[PDB]
């Protein structure tokens, strides 16, 4: 239980440019999911634009120690800061996060978590209950940037704009979010030798315009996240990939 | 008890214990875990300024292993093994000086005499000559580390928490710790390659948590890979349970 | 403003400039500094393969000077004269494939329509019919071209840069460099020859450090030497000054 | 302002055995320093062997682009890497090298530099204080080659054993080094236009075993680093010039 899927899509055409392996594999989404989240947070009025709202990180609640104390959105895709994720869906509340994630049509869009530990609202994403497959991906980031989904047009926008920008060779115009996370084991606990990582968004060059999803399942402990590893090779591998 | 194993997980903020398995008060040579007090004394003395400096180089007649014949800063020396950068600070030192220093350290037993008759206090005592420490003393000198609260520079006790190796966690942790892989001594002071041990210790960190750690495995058959790097592959993957 | 001299020299690992003289921003036709772009546009479209394949031949029909009638291959063609080389590719191309290859780029005015009524835009565009293109454009089109960051495939770039002539400087510097002659148009769209200028565009290479330049000068006397030899002499005495 | 200097010596019989020009004139010693820089490194202890210390190249620090990143004393003679000699000074310190250079007796010994600039121990022999004639030249290599410089004879016979060599017609086996700098302007920089080439060392055959050195100065920019086209042509001349 081990590999990597890749699939690339053209946006306009719609057909498939280039696909490794089945793609039809469902993990949790992990980070991946603040892009949703993001989608979900500016509709619901929680989240105002790529600076606004700034919170400060509160004792007690989870991040990295890199990552920065004072956060806004734009920060937020950028450094882990769980707790401003978990803080998102603690202001929705069960009832409007479960009807929000089906309305999107977001992978299983089961976030209730674990049955019994009332953990849906803040590890759901995490491998708690939300599973996609990189298909899904693809397919929830065509109708984000069709302008399709049944969220207002002002939060789809800026869903968008406060995605990370990367430079790739050969001159794509890389928009990817990364994700990292870890399979559960036999008790339910991340296990670190077995983590996966994920890299999808879209891509634009000159009339051209794509949209992918990497994913790697590992079976081996990552010295380092696995996420960021991903992305650099997809980086790389992408000006390959889209002819 | 001659095969055993024991974690002594510790927490910063409270002072607490969060975890312990085993009665953690064995001890044992630290077997280049002295590395991080040695880069302390290194620091502090002004044999070493930063992560990058000095940069020695290995010569002909300093005997080390074939990937350690090369340029050593303080960084790479706590990355890989590189023993005769170990033995160039406590030359540097003197026995005086390194007596002095791991007596005011209160590490372990603070004997770095070595074996009586053989005169290798600067060069063997950390690997079984002579110093030992237990799990409970390695986290007691580590929590004074983290704080600043070793009776050494604040600045020589920065750059050794800075020139220690990381590693990545699930659950947001990032772990600092350095292994540690040796032999325990035999009837009267030599190598028994059927008790082979291992360490890993250090500290952990999330935003405004903190944890200090020691695991120690001793066992009772030989072992093909090294003990140090399977003790610390085992307890990152049992880190996430263990610190809540 | 009828005479004068523009340099810009910029830094890869920082996108900082790093020495600027004058505007640089005034466009004149880039006259074989042209053969940097249409030789990634030969490797692009297959019309070229290597630096020594495709191997062509002059043929007697064929305008040419004496020196150049002879076989002529990429790296022959960047570091001769031969014009008809260059004719060759954009005649294999075609109008369709020519235009869109040099919009793609966006380099210059990307006008290779040639004058209007003359039907000489594969022929003489790039040499004053229509094509300019000024000394910052230059430098940005180079410095795309040195990180592959143009749209066209990496392979292409690298051999377009492996094909370009290299000079040597002092301190360590080795300069990859194009040299550039003609004169500027009159009033109505024909050589002035009292208006001589001469490029000299590329990039060059230390260990770890990459810079990207462009040098015109513009005369208003006619000139004993060819512009583009005198001002790339003149640049390679002074590139290492200005790169401190 | 432009000439070429060449001088061949016995060592049998120290008798000249042919010199074209005066031979006095003083010129930096450009990277045939590199021959009395390895004894002093060597000597104190800084260098061991030829292979020893390898040292990697690090972002900041001077090299041409075509140089080898990981250096030992034997590549250190064959490519540029002007690093190279520049950790060793560094290393020494400014009383140390001036020493050592002094007790050489190496051309007019002066590795103070520029004044007011301090580039003693890193301009010095490219044309800042330190400067050498061929003659001076020879009478050093001389010295060398008997064990008579005032250095441990181990750090002699490492110098003459990383000293790099070239085959020469009619089986004259040559021990050379090379050198390549720039006559300086008015406010110190080099001059493009103004390059100069060093060969010197030592050459044996039989029951005979020369010394030499050859300088030449142009007045007109050299195509490639004029070093290298001085040694071939000094190759093909050795033959003749030893007869």
């Amino acid at each position: 239980q081990a590999f990597e899927c890749t699939l690339v899509t053209s946006i306009e055409t719609g057909a498939i440019i280039n696909q490794q392996g089945a793609c039809d594999q469902r993990v949790a989404p992990a980070s991946t999911f603040k892009v949703p989240l993001a989608l979900i947070g500016f509709d619901a009025g929680i989240l105002q634009d790529g600076k606004t709202p700034a919170w400060d990180w509160k004792p007690g609640t989870e991040a990295r120690a890199s990552d920065r104390k004072t956060v806004d959105p734009t920060i937020w895709e950028q450094d882990s800061v769980l707790w401003y994720s978990r803080e998102i869906t603690r202001r929705l509340g069960p009832e409007k996060f479960a009807a929000y994630v089906k309305r999107l049509g977001y992978g299983n869009a089961d976030v209730s978590g674990e049955p019994g530990k009332n953990n849906g609202l803040t590890h759901s994403w995490l491998g708690a209950s939300l599973t996609i497959s990189p298909v899904e991906q693809v397919g929830f980031l065509r109708r984000l940037l069709g302008g399709n989904l049944p969220f207002s047009r002002d939060a789809q926008a800026k869903t968008r704009a406060i995605m990370p920008v990367f430079d790739a060779p050969e001159s794509w115009a890389v928009h990817g979010k990364t994700g990292t996370g870890y399979m559960r084991d036999e008790k339910g606990n991340p296990d670190r030798n077995r983590p996966f990582g994920w890299f999808v968004g879209w891509a634009e060059r000159e009339g051209q315009h794509i949209v992918f999803a990497r994913l790697r399942v590992s079976d081996k402990p990552s010295n380092e996240p696995l996420g960021p590893a991903v992305r650099d090779a997809f980086l790389r591998d992408i000006p390959r990939l889209a002819v």
